[PDB]
């Protein structure tokens, strides 16, 4: 009954994003995507620790969904019959029926097809919601993701002037919450279901074990560093479906920063850190003048360097010796 | 010697607000309002744990005092020889001795009367301080409140357009340090005085027993869910005396926000979070487009879902299948 | 190769900031400051609590630099052989090479001078980075400070009028983590090394056991509190390198906030509290309307109160009784 063009879209695993265009000459299609809910034991950090994950597509976070304003957003959500338990999902960007929670509850074996409209644009959290104390449990569990809502003519700086990324990232910061045993070591457990009452009692104190980009410590660095050149112009996507976080590029700014993550509000210009409120998405742009390497953390340090916050990019190109010289290296004082 | 008219104001128990005028052709008057402190204990959850609250005009929060810029307010404080303790009140709206604070202390059996000019618009937080460690534990026992402060022609976007609202609620969010005994239950006192020691302890490990709006676990649910209509712009004021909140509408958006609460300030558009600063009040309007029961939380999950802070809106009016649908009901995956 | 005037500055301990102009007719110039490392076992709290810290130039925070858009900072950092590690220092407001961290690591018995170009203006964090988990133990033990880079033509509120400060004063809030022993006293000890172990172990469950302003309970009360006079408009920069804080100035207001601390935004009006996320400096301006004693707190009160965090201002001149007055003195309830 409603009557326009349909596209199917391909998701990708995060931290890239799927293939979209920017500005656009295209109207209102009904854009087509598949979410398929995976529960899974994973690793998250270097010595090994295992943890209780629950997943959109496979991984922690859900893909990023790009579309425009006005679009329609038709989702199909799969629920596995190798699933243990009833899920649904909310998106943040969707009016009504608690964000879609209420009409996409499904047991295992089951799937569902919710359509939305594209009303509002920016960036936004989308989460599994299934219900009382079940709600932060899949979601600290790693059931989130998020989905970018971009203006017909794209991005601008609220001065008239068009702001176009050459590339865009998309990192998840996940707080886990894993319970320790009497001699102090983090317990594994063979089900979600098995984990539940040990994960609850600690999730209830309000400190995370880990705080994670991409589901692990270590996920953005060495051979999966983000990349750049000198000159290129990169959106950086941040989401936070619990707790907030207070990102900062070291040794970079944020040149335009939408922080609560609307593009109906102008960007903020020139930060050094910006803050993701928990259940919400920001996205940053950055310009970047310098080669080498960036560390992309939350600055709260001790999330950061302990508890696993911490992305690498990795940037090509020419020093600027203009910007920044080391005029006398290292020496005796004399 | 300031001759001006009077206005005595009803206070009304939260979350409701007194009615008032938002924009109006009254020149500056002096508001009348009486306040009076009130020390009880009170069961806060479902479970019936008991808490030694201390409140303003018997309730947590207190009452929203309505003005507009350029009034002055004039309150009496009352604190009855049945209470125990000196209080006072410090309003962040006002200018000078430390908000009031420091003009208004009185013990149980004494009144005083503070008058101050409204000269900054906005939401504000008011509380009790009555010195030195006492400072937060009244805050945190429940002597908080907020006070708006309107422009003289009501509120507007920032572009010229007057914004107007159907109805404005008022939701106090409370931070609730509950200390536990050996075996692991909530514990109960006899009085403030006797509640102090052990929550002085709990109070500076900083993780609160329940966050709570309106005073108890499920105050803003079932019969005492707030209501609106499909068309209906409501105004939500949101304060936190003490620990920072990020309230979210489950199924809706803030169409215009004050998350600083300032009304000098034009208001963010489209927000599907918002931040609320601990010490701050903030203000968010949003018109329903769909019918159907909608929650307003804080978005830390485990705080909404397993700590208290979850209200429920219930708004009628008829379903826009535009703005979203089930495509396909659940069923078994093919 | 660089041919720009040089201009050496004499820093001086906080809250004082070196001798500056706001708006300048001076060209780029080269300023060139020295910071010289310190470690040292200092005293946090009045019942005598010791601490390990580590200091740029003996102080916590470290002296404000100021400079404006478009200098050059040439920075000698000195770590004399007294000191026992290495250390480094990023500063959030250069490009490139980790923020300088990367150019600048030096041990006992070594320096560096480090240039970096000032192309944005606000107030910015610099703090100590060596590598790794050392990262957030070096920042917690105090390790940081702030340079303020003004736009040549001085601050402006955004509608086009210029804002001049009288005066400005740099807090710098830190937060400490003091192991406790078995009997519930804070441990001492020999050598930050020593401190090293049981200072990470309880850094890592995000509990501070301190929240201070200029590196003590109560250094900027008394003899050392802040001053001002009814009339003057003065300029508060607000650091917190690690965690959040929202900074609150009671009984008066910040007229002209900057709370993510950048020049190029607009400032906000009339905020009752601000929020200054972990990793930034934010700057407010307040005029004073009346005299007597102000708070200037983080509004966590518990932090404000219990663990730390407060300063006072004494304001003099004379008090105004159309803002605020006690019409009637406490008395006995009719
Ligand atoms: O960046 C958004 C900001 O820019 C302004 C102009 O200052 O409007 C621009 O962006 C709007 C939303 O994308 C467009 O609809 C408009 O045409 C364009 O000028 C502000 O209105 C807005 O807050
Ligand atoms: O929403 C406040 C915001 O709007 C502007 C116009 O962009 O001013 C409007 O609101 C002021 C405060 O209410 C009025 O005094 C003014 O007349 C009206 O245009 C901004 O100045 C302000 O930040
Ligand atoms: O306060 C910064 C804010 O003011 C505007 C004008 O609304 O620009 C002013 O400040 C700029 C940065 O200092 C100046 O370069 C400009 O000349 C001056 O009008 C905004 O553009 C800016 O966001
Ligand atoms: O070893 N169990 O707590
Ligand atoms: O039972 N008292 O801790
Ligand atoms: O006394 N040592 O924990
Ligand atoms: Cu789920
Ligand atoms: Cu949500
Ligand atoms: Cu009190
Ligand atoms: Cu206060
Ligand atoms: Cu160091
Ligand atoms: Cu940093």
């Amino acid at each position: 009954d409603l009557k326009l063009p349909r596209q199917k879209v391909e998701l990708v695993a995060p931290p890239f994003v799927h293939a979209h265009e920017q500005a656009t000459k295209q109207g209102p299609k009904i854009v087509e995507f598949k979410l398929t809910i995976e529960e899974k034991k994973v690793v998250i950090d270097e010595k090994g620790t295992t943890f209780q994950a629950m997943t959109f597509n496979g991984s922690m976070p859900g893909p990023l969904m790009v579309v425009h304003e006005g679009d329609y957003v038709e989702t199909t959500l799969v629920n596995p019959a190798t699933n243990t338990m009833p899920h649904n999902i909310d998106f943040h960007s969707a009016t009504g029926a608690l964000g879609g929670g209420a009409l996409t509850l499904i047991n295992p074996g089951e799937q569902v097809v919710l359509r939305w409209k594209a009303t509002k644009t920016g960036v936004f959290v989308y989460h599994c919601a299934p219900g009382g104390p079940m709600i932060p449990w899949h979601v600290v569990s790693g059931m989130n993701g998020a989905v970018m809502v971009l203006p017909r003519d794209g991005l601008n700086d609220g001065k008239g002037h068009a702001l176009k990324y050459d590339k865009v990232y998309y990192v998840g910061e996940q707080d886990m919450y894993v319970p320790r045993d009497e001699k102090g070591n983090f317990k594994s457990y063979d089900s979600p279901g098995e984990a539940f009452t040990d994960t609850e009692e600690m999730m209830k104190k309000l400190i995370p074990s880990h705080v994670v980009f991409n589901g692990k410590v270590g996920a953005l660095t060495g051979k999966n560093a983000l990349t750049a050149n000198v000159g290129e112009n990169v959106l950086i996507v941040h989401s936070q479906a619990n707790r907030d976080s207070r990102p900062h590029l070291i040794g970079g700014h944020g040149d335009y920063v939408w922080e609560t993550g609307k593009f109906g509000n102008a960007p903020e210009v020139g930060l050094e850190t910006w803050f993701i409120r928990g259940g919400s998405a920001g996205a940053a742009m950055y310009k970047f003048m310098q080669p080498g390497i960036y560390a992309y953390v939350t600055h709260n340090l001790i999330e950061a360097a302990d508890l696993c916050a911490t992305a690498h990019f990795k940037v090509e190109g020419k020093w600027n010796d203009d910007l920044m010289t080391q005029v006398k290296a290292p020496a005796e004082i004399p």
